């Protein structure tokens, strides 16, 4: 009875567009591509707002770009945030390399713990490990500092991503049923933890913020995204496009660091999950990797176009898993209509991406994981299908770190699959259970990892 599941089901009787009621709020769910594309794209702007939920307000000390409203001040915050994400990567020559180094560097520490903690036929839950590996890629990209996988204070800071999606996830009752805060219950519990975690994240980034600001003297060369945003803001305040104001820099680096670390973490956990539940797909991608990059070195972004199956497994896991089933709730900015239906200004809207990835007609093997589903008659991928998958949303509020997400999940998996073997715990009868909320996170599950060959990952 997962949200995105009921909605897609209610659509088989009331159409793609219809409205539900969560407590006091009547939400209008969008389910198909034409409806999703007609609201978010064609009438994008009418649907580019965020609902006035008290919890959204708590994120990033009240200055979130992801959870804030549509307005001019917001408009430059996003433009400025998207600018950093586009330029930051591919800004200077050899930049791609420094990025790939971080991934390569976390991939090494990641396989090492997985293999070490999997000796003699042992199994271990990969999740905690995958969060730390992805947060470090971004800890270094954003602050220029990575943490020890043993670091408690950091593993703690990142041990609450589930409480975050349960609070803001479409379906959540925290906002729409405030009376639930009046007494003990899971909803009272999650929201209080929610405030607790956002409070910790902000302080974590605030501390780093104040230090980068202090060390960034006149002629100083920025060596971060923190340093990059601060410089830009000082250059903005200091006389004379879209750049952030110093007061908004901590909040926006929080959204940036927070999203990636959560989403990329969740995504990664599915890849290994799928690898262990589909040994054959694991072998094929693991085969193509051997044929193209050779057992002679480890994969790099240069190999991406000669790896049609890897990219295919990538988009199949994306469509099949739909780990971000419904986008961050939207809100209309003006009375509008979609697929005929009237939608009055200031109404909360849910975009069902899962309903576009699981549409029978567009995807024949709807419930079956078929990476070949994206392979062209002669073995190459066809953007026409690969780009038919919806996970990063579309429109004004579409993800700002899409290419980064991709040129990273490709790498983590390329190294891991090329260097390791993943086996599921056979003794586990009942199946994998998940936690629904913004992202679909896998609940506890154990894998066993062994090295195909000697570590050349060691530098
Ligand atoms: C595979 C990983 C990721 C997926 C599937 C994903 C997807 C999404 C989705 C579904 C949204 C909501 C769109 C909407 O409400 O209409 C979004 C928001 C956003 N994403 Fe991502 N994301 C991921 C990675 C990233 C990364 C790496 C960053 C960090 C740079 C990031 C930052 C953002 C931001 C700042 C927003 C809010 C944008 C806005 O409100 O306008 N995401 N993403
Ligand atoms: O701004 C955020 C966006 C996002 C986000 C997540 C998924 C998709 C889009 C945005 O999440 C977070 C954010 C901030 C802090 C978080 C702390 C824990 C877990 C997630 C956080």
């Amino acid at each position: 009875q997962a949200a995105h599941l009921s909605f897609a089901r209610l659509a088989r009787r009331y159409g793609d567009v219809f409205q539900i009621r969560l407590g006091s709020c009547p939400i209008v769910v969008l389910n198909g591509e034409r409806a999703i594309h007609q609201a978010l794209v064609q009438q994008g702007s009418a649907f580019a707002d965020r609902p006035s939920f008290a919890s959204f307000r708590v994120v990033s000390g009240g200055r979130s770009m992801a959870f804030g409203h549509y307005s001019e001040h917001w408009k430059v915050q996003r433009r400025a945030a998207h600018s950093m994400m586009r330029n930051f990567f591919t800004r200077q020559p050899r930049s791609r390399q420094v990025l790939e180094g971080h991934v390569l560097s976390e991939a090494r520490e990641l396989v090492a713990l997985l293999v070490r903690g999997s000796a003699d036929g042992a199994f271990l839950d990969p999740r905690p490990l995958t969060v730390v590996a992805v947060a470090n890629v971004m800890s270094a990209v954003c602050f220029g500092c990575r943490y020890s996988h043993d670091d408690p204070e950091f593993r703690e800071l990142l041990s609450h991503n589930e409480e975050f999606g349960r609070t803001v996830g479409a379906g959540s009752l925290v906002d729409v049923m405030p009376w639930l805060q009046y007494f003990p219950n899971p909803v009272r519990t999650v929201f209080r933890e929610f405030e607790q975690l956002n409070r910790n994240f902000s302080n974590f980034i605030l501390d780093k913020f104040l230090r980068h600001c202090e060390s960034l003297r006149p002629g100083a060369a920025p060596r971060d995204m923190m340093d990059a945003f601060i410089l830009s803001a000082e250059k903005k305040a200091a006389g004379d496009g879209a750049r952030l104001d110093l007061e908004n820099v901590p909040a926006t680096i929080t959204d940036i660091f927070g999203a990636s670390q959560d989403t990329l973490s969740t995504a990664l956990q599915w890849l290994l999950l799928l690898f262990t539940r589909y040994p054959d797909v694991q072998t094929r991608v693991q085969a193509e990797l051997d044929q193209v990059v050779g057992r002679d070195r480890l994969p790099c972004m240069g190999d991406q176009p000669n790896l049609p199956y890897v990219l295919a497994f990538l988009y199949e896991a994306m469509r099949f898993s739909s780990f971000v089933p419904v986008t961050i709730p939207h809100a209309t900015t003006a009375n509008t209509s979609v697929l005929g239906y009237h939608i009055p200004k200031d109404t909360v809207v849910f975009v069902n991406q899962w309903s576009v990835n699981h549409d029978p007609l567009k995807w024949p093997n709807p419930e079956n994981f078929d990476p070949a589903r994206f392979l062209d008659k002669d073995g190459l991928i066809n953007k026409d299908l690969t780009s038919r998958v919806m996970i990063f949303s579309v429109g004004k509020r579409r993800c700002i770190g899409e290419e980064l997400s991709k040129m990273q999940l490709f790498l983590f998996i390329s190294i891991l699959a090329h260097q390791c073997d993943f086996r599921a715990n056979p003794n586990e009868p009942a199946k994998m259970n998940f936690s629904y909320g913004l992202t679909i996170k896998p609940k506890s599950f154990k894998v066993n990892v062994t090295l195909r060959e000697s570590m050349e990952l060691l530098d």
